[PDB]
């Protein structure tokens, strides 16, 4: 089966960690397809700036709901709301992370917990809340994940560990949706370097992979969820 | 080159969850290898119990501590309560987790995060602890992990997280610790099916997997520590 950009024209998806970077690339291409769109993220003012132009690209619905997925409250209460708004849920695009840096560890278990809390222990969170609105549909969970979340990279170790866990439980979790009844598919993105702001600047003169546009992989990650597919790569041909 | 008995003989060790299973034949190995043991465990009763069977059993210390992963502030103490007692460390073997059955994962978030706490925060909170003495011994630090931490299986997916993340931590500290100055290894065990009383209850008459014996097991961990070993697979000559 082939990709159709028509394959998203007019479902319902939820895309995290959307004000920017890889996240906001998917919520445009999302757009452009004519699909349903609940954008969060913590920045009210740059969320709103990418509704907006969401329509403008053509989305069907385009709205969008603020707040830390720090708090678990938060993340379950959003899937709601989304849900609320727009009717129903077919795709489940879980992408935001806490903002992390490429430092040597040493003692900083904060970062640990908070990098595991919000890049690991929320992704589930949404996914028990999205359950049941993603059954009805036959829908899709898409996991994005990094490189670092296959094999593991010195000054990333925590930020590392969280990667791991989606795979550990995104990957297991897809097996018993098999023996369960459950129709709705994981798809886990394993990213290597995305030219992304935040990322570009975090990298800056420590190692260079040859970054992959964000615009193609934001698309990347969109036409696998669309296909089912059980996980994607975006620019192994950079490895 | 092989494993010496002797190689543990005086060392300085931690076991955590030692009070049974491999946990508890760890312990025993390392009396029998005449090391200093400190374990620690929530059951105090039981804990009293294997001290005492280590001093028979030979080993040069054998003191015990008592309390729960779960509290981030005792993993932080009770390293610094450890090392008076032996004058140092050489070795931390990060044994514990806490109770896991084979369930299907509907709603349980509590077991999600408690699972992360237990089985993976605290590991990180107690090798923060060690750091400096294993430091200043060159020592060496165990991370008992599963095959779960490696290959994803049904009715253990909160589990099989916390083990993921186990290595991708671990691994990249290891790799870390090579382009700094840090000589502490850090020795991944990568366990099969294990015949340790609650395992064989908790996988009864479901998963049918060739159990592999908990003594050899618990030898063949110490086996990996001993020399530095970067991870260690037991009776993989189970799977294929
Ligand atoms: N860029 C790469 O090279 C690369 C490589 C491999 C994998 N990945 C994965 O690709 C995903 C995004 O990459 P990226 O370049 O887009 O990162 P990014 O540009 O910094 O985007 C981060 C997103 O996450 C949200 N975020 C941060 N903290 C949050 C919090 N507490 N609560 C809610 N949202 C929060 C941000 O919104 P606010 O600032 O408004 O909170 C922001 O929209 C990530 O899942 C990453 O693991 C990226
Ligand atoms: N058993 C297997 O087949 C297998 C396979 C692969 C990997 N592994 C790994 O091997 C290690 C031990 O395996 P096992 O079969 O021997 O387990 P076990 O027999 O049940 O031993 C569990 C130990 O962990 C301690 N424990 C439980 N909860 C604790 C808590 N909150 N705080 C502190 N300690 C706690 C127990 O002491 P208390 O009850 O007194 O608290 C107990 O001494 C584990 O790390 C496991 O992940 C085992
Ligand atoms: C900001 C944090 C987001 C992120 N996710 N993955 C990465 C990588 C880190 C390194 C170098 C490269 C390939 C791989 C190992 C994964 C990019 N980053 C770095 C940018
Ligand atoms: C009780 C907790 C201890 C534990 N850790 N890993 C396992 C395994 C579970 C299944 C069967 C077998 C191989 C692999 C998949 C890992 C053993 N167990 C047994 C269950």
């Amino acid at each position: 089966e082939e990709f159709r950009p028509e394959m998203l024209q007019g479902k319902k998806v939820i895309v995290t960690g959307a004000s920017k970077g890889i996240g906001r690339e998917m919520a445009y291409h999302l757009a452009k397809m004519g699909a349903h769109v609940v954008v969060t993220a913590r920045s009210k003012e740059t969320l709103q700036k990418v509704v907006s132009h969401c329509l403008e690209l053509g989305a069907a619905s385009a709205h969008y709901i603020a707040g830390t997925m720090e708090d678990m409250t938060f993340a379950e209460q959003f899937v709601a709301q989304a849900g609320k708004l727009m009717g129903g849920l077919d795709m489940l695009i879980l992408n935001h992370i806490t903002n992390t840096s490429l430092n040597l560890f040493h003692d900083d278990i904060h970062h640990v917990r908070k990098s595991m809390e919000v890049n690991f222990l929320s992704y589930v969170v949404l996914t028990v809340a999205a359950l049941p609105m993603l059954k009805q549909s036959n829908g899709s969970i898409v996991v994005v994940s990094s490189l670092a979340g296959k094999v593991a990279y010195p000054m990333v170790a925590a930020y590392s560990a969280s990667k791991f866990a989606l795979d550990g439980f995104f990957s297991s979790i897809r097996k018993e949706y098999s023996v369960s009844r459950v129709n709705v598919s994981i798809t886990l993105c394993v990213l290597g370097l995305i030219d992304t702001e935040t990322a570009m600047k975090a990298v800056s003169g420590i190692v260079h992979m040859q970054a992959a546009p964000k615009e193609e992989c934001a698309l990347e990650i969109i036409k696998g969820g669309a296909l089912r597919q059980e996980e994607v790569y975006y620019d192994s041909s950079l490895w």
